[PDB]
C-alpha cells in the first residue's frame, strides 16, 4: 500500500507491501445554518433565548486562541439567539485559558475578528488571580472547585467549544469550559493529579468512570452552566456538527457523533506504525504522547510503537523532558510521579506519566527532526531518520515478517480492541 | 529676542533684534481628581449618576484617533460614575470620527488600552453607513440631520472629549460630538459648505452668529445629548482643568476658560512668523492651515506670514491638493469654491477655501520639508528651508525694516485685534 502520514507541514509517503499490513485504521449545510439548527433544536434545555429572556448579566465562555473553536462563526449567532427576547443584555464573553497564559489583543483580534472585540465585552480568564477566584464547592474526589467570580455571579452562564476525542479526559468540549477553562491554577493541577491519570477509565474516548470527566461535570453542575454550543469540526476547521442545550445531554449527544467517525477496531498487532496528525499538532514531543496512545491500543505487550511527528519545537517543556532525563528507565518514572498526591501535581507531570506508562510495556521509535534525536533517545525512545529505517529497527527488535496496524493519523481516532 | 518655534519633532531656535518684533503673542490637583471635581460639580444638571440611574441603554461618545482626549484617564471615571446607581447599565461608547476614516484596533489600543478595549463595548461611527443614519429633523440653515443610530436610540446620550481653539468652530468640544462628530456623510459636508465657511463669524473663539456652530447646537439638543465631560489639556497632553454638565453651559463655561488662557491681543505687523505646534499637529500642509490663520489675523492685509510646519507626510489630501493645481491663483479657487451649495461641497473644500481666503491677501512662507518644495509652489506659496532664509524672503516682498508679530504656538491662539 503507498500510505500517506502526516507530518510537519507535509506528508511522508511510504510503500508498505499489503502482506505485512494487519489493518489500516482510519476515522471517517452551510456552518451558519448548521450552527442555527442546533440553536433551533436544544437537547435536554429550553431555546437559549427563552432562558436569556428577561437576565441582565450574562457570561458566555469561549475558547482561547490555543483552541480551533470557529468564533467568529458561532459566537454572534449565540449573541443574536440571546438577543432575541432581551435585545439590551448585558453580554460578557469570558475567554476561557485554563492554565494558559493570557490570550493577547492581537490574538484576539486573530480568532475574533476586530469588530467583535471592539463591540461586545471580552474578559480574559486569569487562573492565577486568585482574587477574581471564587470558592463554590468541593467535588467528588474531595477537592475543593475554584472558578472565575463573573461566571458565579453571571444570571444566565453559557459555554461555546468544540468535541474531539481526549486522551484522559475522552473527549474535549462541554463540561471543559468549567473545569479547566475557568478554574483556579490549583483545581487545574488537582484534576491532572497521578491517582486521576493512573485510572483504567482515564482513556482517549472514555467518559463513564473516568474520574477526571466525574469531577468535571461536577464542577459544572457547581457553577450552573446553564446551555452549551459545541461544534464538531474537520480538519480544515470547518463546522460539519453542532450540538446545542444542557451542558450534559448536547455534549454527549455530540460524544456520541465523535465516537461513530472516529472509533476504528483494532486487532492488536507486533508493530504500530502512526502520525501525530502533522503541523500544528505534532509541533512538540509533549503533543505527540497523544499519538502514541493511539498506538498503545493497538500494539500488542512488548510490541514496537513507530510515530511520525516532526516536533519542530522540540520536546514541548521542560518538566515532562527532565522526568526521563533524571531518571534510569520508565518504570523509575512512574514510580516517582505515582509517589505524587493530589495537591502535589506539578505542570507536565501527567504527560510523562502517560508516556512512562507505554514505554514500560512499548519500545517506541520516533521518526523527527535530527534536531531532536538526542532529546528522543533522552526519553529511552529511539529515534529514526524515516519510516524505513523506523521499520527495520522494530523488526530488528520483535520480526521481519510481523503483520503491522497502520494508523495514518493516530490523534483523530479512538482506537478499540476488536 | 530667542525665540523657539515648533517644528516637527522639536523646535527651531532663532535670534530676533528686538527693534523688528511688534509682539511675542503666547498662551498662559491630580488629573484623576480634576475630572472627579468636574463630574462632581455639575454645569447646569444633575449629577450623571443621578442622569443614568434607571436608564437601561447609555452610550458615551468619545472623540477619534486624530484627537487626544486622554480618555485612559477619563473613560474609566464616566463608566464608574454611569454605574453608581445602575451597576446594570448596558454602555456602549461609541467613537466620534466624523468625516475620517474608521480608528483601527491598534490605535483604539494606543488611546484606550487593552483592558478597556476588550471588556468594555466600543462602536465605531461610519457616516458613510447609511442604513445606520436616522432623519432626526431639519436645521436651522434648512438642510437635514441625519445621526447615528445607536445614538438616537440610548435611554442616555452623553459625550466626553476636550476644548480648545478651532479655525471655524470657534472651540472644539461640546456639540461637535454630535456634528459632524457621529452624522451622516452628507450632512458633515453639508455643515463644511461654502456658504458656512465664507462667513466672517466662522472663526478661531468666536461661537456667537457662527453658522456653523449654530447648527451644531441645533443638532445636539435634536440628539438629546444629555451630558458632557471635556477635557481642557496643556501641551502635553495634561489635563488642567474639566467641566461636565449641560451640554451648552458647561461647554461655554469651558471655552471662556480657553479663552482666557488662549487669546492673545495683535498690533497688525507686516510679517508674522508661526508654526502649527509641532509634531503631530504640522504632518501635512492641510493641517498647516489652522497656524495660518492666527498669521492672517495679526498681519496686516497684504502682508508676509511665514509658518514652520514639517509637513513630513506632505499635502495631506489628493482632493485639498487639487484645488489648487486645477485653479490659476486663490482668487480661482475661491470663485470654484463659492460657487458651490449648500448640498455641493466636496471632501477638503473647506480646507482649500481657508487657504485661498488667506492667499488671497497675503502671502505665505513655508519652511518644510525639501520634498514638499514643488507642492508648495504649486499651491502659491513660497518654500524656505529655515527661518533665516523666510526672513530674508518676507524682507523682499515687504520692507527691510519692516515690524514682525511672533506667535510661536500657531494653534493654540485666539488672536483678537
Ligand atoms: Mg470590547
Amino acid at each position: 500500500a503507498n500510505i500517506e502520514i502526516p507530518y510537519g507541514k507535509s506528508k511522508l509517503a511510504f510503500d508498505l507491501p499489503d502482506e505485512r499490513i494487519q489493518g489500516i485504521l482510519r476515522s471517517k449545510m452551510s456552518e451558519e445554518d448548521i450552527v442555527k439548527r442546533a440553536l433551533e433544536n436544544p437537547i435536554g434545555t429550553k431555546r437559549l433565548q427563552d432562558l436569556a429572556e428577561g437576565k441582565k448579566n450574562i457570561v458566555i465562555i469561549t475558547s482561547d486562541h490555543t483552541r480551533p473553536v470557529p468564533s467568529r462563526i458561532t459566537l454572534p449567532l449565540l449573541l443574536d439567539e440571546i438577543r432575541k427576547k432581551n435585545k439590551s443584555a448585558n453580554v460578557k464573553i469570558l475567554i476561557a485559558t485554563g492554565f494558559h497564559r493570557g490570550t493577547t489583543l492581537q490574538e484576539m483580534k486573530a480568532k475574533f475578528g476586530e469588530d467583535l472585540v471592539e463591540n461586545e465585552q471580552f474578559v480574559v480568564h486569569d487562573s492565577r488571580n486568585s482574587e477574581n477566584m471564587e470558592l463554590i464547592g468541593t467535588l467528588p474526589s474531595g477537592g475543593k472547585l475554584e472558578i472565575n467570580k463573573l461566571a458565579v455571579e453571571a444570571d444566565l452562564l453559557v459555554a461555546e467549544g468544540f468535541i474531539e476525542p481526549h486522551f484522559f479526559a475522552g473527549f474535549s468540549g462541554g463540561r471543559k469550559s468549567i473545569l479547566p477553562g475557568i478554574a483556579s491554577v490549583q483545581c487545574i493541577l488537582a484534576n491532572h493529579c497521578s491517582e486521576f491519570i493512573k485510572n483504567p477509565y482515564a482513556r482517549t474516548g472514555v467518559l463513564e468512570n473516568n474520574p477526571i470527566h466525574r469531577d468535571m461535570i461536577y464542577a459544572a453542575k457547581k457553577a450552573n452552566l446553564a446551555f452549551i454550543l459545541n461544534v464538531v469540526i474537520d480538519s480544515s476547521h470547518k463546522i460539519v456538527n453542532a450540538f446545542a442545550g444542557h451542558s450534559e445531554k448536547a455534549h454527549l449527544k455530540g460524544c456520541e457523533f465523535v465516537s461513530e467517525i472516529a472509533t476504528v477496531n483494532a486487532k492488536p498487532a507486533d508493530i504500530v506504525i502512526t502520525s501525530n496528525g502533522g503541523y500544528p499538532l505534532d509541533q512538540n514531543i509533549y503533543q505527540s504522547v497523544k499519538g502514541m496512545t493511539a498506538g498503545e491500543a493497538a500494539c500488542k505487550d512488548g510490541g514496537v510503537i513507530i510515530i511520525a511527528a516532526e516536533c519542530a519545537d522540540g520536546h514541548g517543556g521542560e518538566g515532562f523532558y527532565r522526568w526521563f532525563k533524571e531518571s534510569k528507565d520508565p518504570q523509575d518514572v512512574m514510580n516517582k510521579i505515582l509517589s505524587r498526591g493530589r495537591d502535589e501535581t506539578l505542570p507536565d507531570q501527567w504527560e510523562a506519566q502517560i508516556l512512562a506508562r507505554i514505554l514500560i510495556n512499548h519500545k517506541v521509535i520516533m521518526v523527527t527532526d535530527s534536531k531532536n534525536y538526542e532529546y528522543v533517545k533522552d526519553m529511552f525512545m529511539t529515534p529514526a531518520k524515516d519510516l524505513g529505517e523506523a521499520l527495520k529497527i522494530a523488526e530488528s527488535i520483535v520480526n521481519n515478517d510481523s503483520k503491522i496496524n497502520v494508523i495514518p493519523d493516530g490523534v483523530s481516532v479512538i482506537v478499540r480492541e476488536k
